[PDB]
């Protein structure tokens, strides 16, 4: 359970993401696809992308980064009270997309990397630790829902 201070550090850096959701989403998905190319196989409209310029020119990738960050922002703003936001996400990710917990770890590392690269002043060790806790709680709760749905990914 994060402290109120930790949630405030999470939501403070998140306000910087909200100034340009699409550009942050592109940098996060590009980092995930470049660091873990096996993840790109889950995206039918983007699986052919090779270079960073191709990834930045992709309308599908730019739209999907916004899809992901819109959902994650709503989850972070619930400050751990996110059962109703996690329920539909666990449903699709366990039964349709089949996204293993290791892939959620990969995208978490990509989020932390981009926030540290773009906003180092608002992402020092205090804020990095608070965001790490917030993404770890997200993964823990989604893993338990995955198992409830019969998915052991
Ligand atoms: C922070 C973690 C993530 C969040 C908040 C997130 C959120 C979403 C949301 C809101 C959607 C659209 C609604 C739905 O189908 O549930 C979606 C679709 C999808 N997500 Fe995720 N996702 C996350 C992580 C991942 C990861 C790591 C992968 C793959 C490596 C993934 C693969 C997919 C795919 C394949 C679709 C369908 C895309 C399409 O057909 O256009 N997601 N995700």
């Amino acid at each position: 359970v994060l402290s109120e201070g930790e949630w405030q550090l999470v939501l403070h850096v998140w306000a910087k993401v909200e100034a340009d959701v699409a550009g942050h989403g592109q940098d996060i998905l590009i980092r995930l696809f470049k660091s873990h190319p096996e993840t790109l196989e889950k995206f039918d409209r983007c699986k052919h992308l090779k270079t960073e310029a191709e990834m930045k020119a992709s309308e599908d990738l730019k739209k999907h980064g916004v899809t992901v960050l819109t959902a994650l922002g709503a989850i972070l703003k619930k400050k751990g009270h996110h059962e109703a936001e996690l329920k539909p996400l666990a449903q699709s990710h366990a039964t349709k997309h089949k996204i293993p917990i290791k892939y959620l770890e990969f995208i978490s590392e990509a989020i932390i990397h981009v926030l540290h690269s773009r906003h180092p002043g608002d992402f020092g060790a205090d804020a990095q630790g608070a965001m790490n806790k917030a993404l770890e709680l997200f993964r823990k709760d989604i893993a338990a829902k995955y198992k409830e749905l019969g998915y052991q990914g």
